[PDB]
C-alpha cells in the first residue's frame, strides 16, 4: 500500500459539511463512507442525505446521538436518496423516505476492522475511506488549529468521524464542525506511538461499507 494516501486527491470525497447543535455525527460519518465507494465502484462523485439517517435510523438517539454501524446496516437494508432530495435540517423529523420516492444508492453490507492495530486501519484506508472514533471531549482536540496532533486525550470515545488518507506519521481525519475548525475541517492525528488504543481512542470501533 502507498507511503501517503489521500482521498480527496483521487476525487473520492465531498465538501466538509457542518452539522450544528445537533449531535448526528454518526450520519455525517456514514455519509462520507458511502459517497466513497460509490466514487471507487462506479466512478461518480454524489452527496448522500445524513437527515434521512437521523430520521430513519431508530436505532440511534437523533441528536442525542447514535450509531455509525447501524447507519451503515441501514443503507445496506434499504439504501440512501441524495442530500440534495433530502437536505439537513439539524432536528430530528419523521423519516420521510417513502415520499422522496426511489432511493439513489444502497451498499451489499458492512464490515468492522479488527480493532486496536494500527496496520488493519492503514490497510482499509489504502482501499476506502472509514468510518472511525474518537475521544474529542478534551479542550485540546476542541481547539485545534492545525499542525500534527498529539493530544492530549484519553480513550473515551465519544465523537464519530471518517479516516480519508494517511502519511508516514499520521492520519488524516474528516470531521463535521465546518471548515473554521482545524485545517480547513481536517485534522492529521498522530500514528506510529506503539499504542494499542490510538491517540485520543482512534483504533476503537471503525466500519466500512461493501459494494461489489
Amino acid at each position: 500500500i502507498p507511503e501517503y494516501v489521500d482521498w480527496r486527491q483521487k476525487g473520492a470525497v465531498t465538501p466538509v459539511k457542518n452539522q450544528g447543535s445537533c449531535g448526528s455525527c454518526w450520519a455525517f460519518s456514514a455519509v462520507v463512507t458511502i459517497e466513497g465507494i460509490i466514487k471507487i465502484r462506479t466512478g461518480n462523485l454524489n452527496q448522500y442525505s445524513e437527515q434521512e439517517l437521523l430520521d430513519c435510523d431508530r436505532r440511534s438517539y437523533g441528536c442525542n446521538g447514535g450509531y455509525p454501524w447501524s447507519a451503515l446496516q441501514l443503507v445496506a437494508q434499504y439504501g440512501i436518496h441524495y442530500r440534495n432530495t433530502y437536505p439537513y435540517e439539524g432536528v430530528q423529523r419523521y423519516c420521510r423516505s417513502r415520499e422522496k420516492g426511489p432511493y439513489a444508492a444502497k451498499t451489499d453490507g458492512v464490515r468492522q476492522v479488527q480493532p486496536y492495530n494500527q496496520g488493519a486501519l492503514l490497510y482499509s484506508i489504502a482501499n476506502q475511506p472509514v468510518s472511525v472514533v474518537l475521544q474529542a471531549a478534551g479542550k485540546d482536540f476542541q481547539l485545534y488549529r492545525g499542525g500534527i496532533f498529539v493530544g492530549p486525550c484519553g480513550n473515551k470515545v465519544d465523537h464519530a468521524v471518517a479516516a480519508v488518507g494517511y502519511g508516514p506519521n499520521y492520519i488524516l481525519i474528516k470531521n463535521s464542525w465546518g471548515t473554521g475548525w482545524g485545517e480547513n475541517g481536517y485534522i492529521r492525528i498522530k500514528r506510529g506511538t506503539g499504542n494499542s488504543y490510538g491517540v485520543c481512542g482512534l483504533y476503537t470501533s471503525s466500519f466500512y461499507p461493501v459494494k461489489n
